[PDB]
């Protein structure tokens, strides 16, 4: 038993609510928050824009310090950084942005990441600014990941969309 509200359920182990992710961080404060990011963490716009605003700018700063030791994600990679105010763990995974041209077939591997988590609160990976048919990151999500995943879907109309077409 867990203290996520208000989902459906989808499959054995993804469900799906309509909700802004940074509230129900801000209520769940789960384990892991997944962050939509890009390979540099500039946390600017969408879900991470978003995410790094309710921290009060906390999440870039922590982020700039990562890539100064680090160097870039790949596209299709991740790291675990601080939740900060919104979770034990932030897991920033990149999803390919088709606004840069990048391969949609490296959105399951950006899904392989939530495996190394028993349970997560997340986005659709690729969604939003990041330009993928959220119809499809949610079939690529339900066919990859295994581990409970709690997906946020900020627009109700696309919600509802998500539902009533899901096979
Ligand atoms: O950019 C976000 N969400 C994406 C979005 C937006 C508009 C239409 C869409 O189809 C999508 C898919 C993405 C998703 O829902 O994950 C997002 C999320 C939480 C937020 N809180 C405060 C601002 C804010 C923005």
């Amino acid at each position: 038993v867990n203290s996520f509200s208000g989902y459906l359920k989808l499959t054995d182990n993804v469900y799906i609510k309509n909700a802004d992710i940074v509230e129900e961080a801000k209520k769940v404060k789960p384990t892991v928050v997944v962050n939509a990011a890009n390979v540099y963490l500039k946390h600017g716009g969408g879900v991470a824009g978003a995410l790094n605003k309710a921290t009060n700018n906390a999440m870039q700063v922590e982020s700039d310090d990562y890539i100064a030791t680090n160097g870039p994600l790949k596209v299709g990679g991740s790291c675990v950084l601080s939740g900060h105010n919104l979770a034990k763990h932030c897991l920033h995974v990149v999803g390919p942005n088709v606004n840069k041209g990048e391969d949609i077939q490296l959105l399951k591997s950006a899904y392989e990441n939530f495996n190394q988590h028993e349970v997560l609160l997340a986005p659709l990976l690729s969604a939003g600014i990041f330009g993928a048919d959220p119809i499809h990151s949610l079939r690529v999500c339900v066919d990859t990941v295994r581990t409970n995943v709690y997906l946020a879907v900020f627009d109700k109309n696309l919600y509802d969309k998500l539902v009533s077409s899901f096979l």
